[PDB]
């Protein structure tokens, strides 16, 4: 039997507050989560994603001193390190954020801005949630060009990366390709073919998504570079992912699909793609191999599932 | 040269406010016009329309006795005639209106709530306008799905036909039709084929809209029924189409398009096509052949026009 999945965009709110984890809270090395006063903080941004319905806008929020001194900390040492670090089609894009969507170190951007502004650039939209979803939910929303964003920020103590999908990591490494046309029907297009696909694929599709669109690595010309956004949002794993330490293999979906990952430290390998381009159209083609009894058909215009076959 | 085209939903607003008329103002058929009374309530919702701009929530209206009595008279007595005069596609339709829309005698509906709803049915939304606009401006907003309703309803003195697109005309004229799947990606179709085309098309295919769209008739089986909007919202009129007045021919574009037509009087001549699907195939078909300079392709998610070629 196919699993149940959304058919219009209001149907999202179904699994909007499913939350999860990567299981880092019992970690030692973490103990930004132990912090009770953090705790108390991270609720209140948790009570919002829980109130939060289909089209409404999203609420504003005055965030602490500690909070903006860790965003400022973090984008402006990845400003750095984009430079050297990040793939064209990346950089291209960042400046536009900079300019008219808010991006600066000292003032984190509200949701509902950057949502605003998605929209006019590939009709991407945000919907705030309390925390990291399942694969096949997060996909799932991206079929209607929906992207589930945190609101909260990583714990001041270690801004250098955090084992946990932050605001800094939703709007460094998301956002700015979510505003590329090409990248968005992309997403979009990946998001159709996982409705209602049976879990072995999700999963598997899953592992994929991890190994490109989060910490993918990509050649252009003569170098390497970096387009996931997994390695955007963290400059500590940004410097790593391109130094002599990670173990480095050509992207093969053969191979890279049965791959494990680790989701509370560094990757320990990474697969270089030939191309950004050619990332995409690798992913593109495989998940357009997901099998199911029926075909999808998404109308833009009333912004609803056509199931067929 | 190409004339200037909107090219965005936003770019819509710089003709807005450019309306016209049928010229029945100086006609003393038309005593309505001349009422003082119903000139200055006229200019209340023109000044609406005039400071409306693109996004915003049409304005909510309350309507005095006697304009509710005019859709009351007209609401009843058409819901009578089109169960024997309408097509097929229009009065299975009608029901929809009637019980998620609102549409009943002893209620006009609010724009705003009629544009939430046709939105939800084909991604059309309304835009108030003070009157009649120029058939380039009027195709060029249904090219973004975008229906310019005027808010205004006819003088109470005669209810069966007036040579104005009032409220009645667009609720119950178009409305219905642009809730409709197939219709509304027609409508949509023909815009796009209009955009910044030399005005002898434009012309061309406004005659041959009024000749399908706004008074076409069609057979159904063995019968003929109304289809278009300037029929189904004139019960005076719609007598007067399947009566033994009027003249009737068959839709043939190439004499269709040629031939003239009034606009302040009952259709002294109507065309009938094979069928309602004919009619829109036909239609489809001649604006296919309107000759540009170039191409164009319409992003529903950024709601853009792109030019190409
Ligand atoms: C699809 C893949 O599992 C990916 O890592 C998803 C999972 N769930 C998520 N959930 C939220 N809220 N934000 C994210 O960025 C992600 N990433
Ligand atoms: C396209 C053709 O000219 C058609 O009769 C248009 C013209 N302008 C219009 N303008 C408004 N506001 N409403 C209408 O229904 C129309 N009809
Ligand atoms: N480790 C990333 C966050 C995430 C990557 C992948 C899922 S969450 C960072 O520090 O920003
Ligand atoms: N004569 C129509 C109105 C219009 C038809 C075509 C343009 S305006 C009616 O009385 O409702
Ligand atoms: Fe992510
Ligand atoms: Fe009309």
């Amino acid at each position: 039997t196919v699993p149940w999945f959304p058919r219009t965009i209001q149907e999202l709110d179904r699994f909007a507050n499913q939350i999860l984890s990567y299981g880092a809270e019992l970690d030692a090395d973490h103990p930004g989560f132990k912090d009770p006063v953090y705790r108390a903080r991270r609720k209140q941004f948790a009570d919002i994603a829980y109130n939060y319905r289909h089209g409404q806008p999203i609420p504003r929020v005055e965030y602490m001193e500690e909070e903006k001194k860790t965003w400022g900390t973090v984008f402006k040492t990845l400003k750095s390190l984009y430079k050297t670090h990040a793939c064209y089609e990346y950089n291209h894009i960042f400046p536009l954020l900079e300019k008219y969507c808010g991006f600066h170190e000292d003032n984190i951007p509200q949701l509902e801005d950057v949502s605003q502004f998605l929209q006019t650039c590939t009709g991407f939209r945000l919907r705030p949630v309390a925390g990291l979803l399942s694969s096949r939910d997060f996909l799932g929303g991206l079929a209607f060009r929906v992207f589930h964003c945190t609101q909260y920020i990583r714990h001041g103590s270690k801004p250098m990366y955090t084992p946990e999908p932050d605001i800094c990591h939703e709007l460094l490494g998301h956002v700015p390709l979510f505003s590329d046309r090409s990248f968005a029907q992309f997403s979009q297009e990946i998001g159709l073919a996982s409705l209602g696909a049976p879990d072995e694929y999700i999963e598997k599709l899953a592992t994929i998504y991890w190994f490109t669109v989060e910490f993918g690595l990509c050649k252009q010309g003569d170098s390497i570079k970096a387009y996931g956004a997994g390695l955007l949002s963290s400059f500590g794993e940004l410097q790593y992912c391109l130094s002599e330490k990670p173990k480095l293999l050509p992207l093969e979906l053969e191979k890279t699909a049965i791959q494990n990952y680790t989701v509370t430290e560094f990757q320990p390998l990474y697969y270089v793609a030939e191309s950004f381009n050619d990332a995409k159209e690798k992913v593109r083609n495989f998940a357009a191999t997901i099998p199911r009894p029926f075909s999808v058909r998404y109308d833009p215009y009333t912004q609803r599932i056509e199931v067929l076959d």
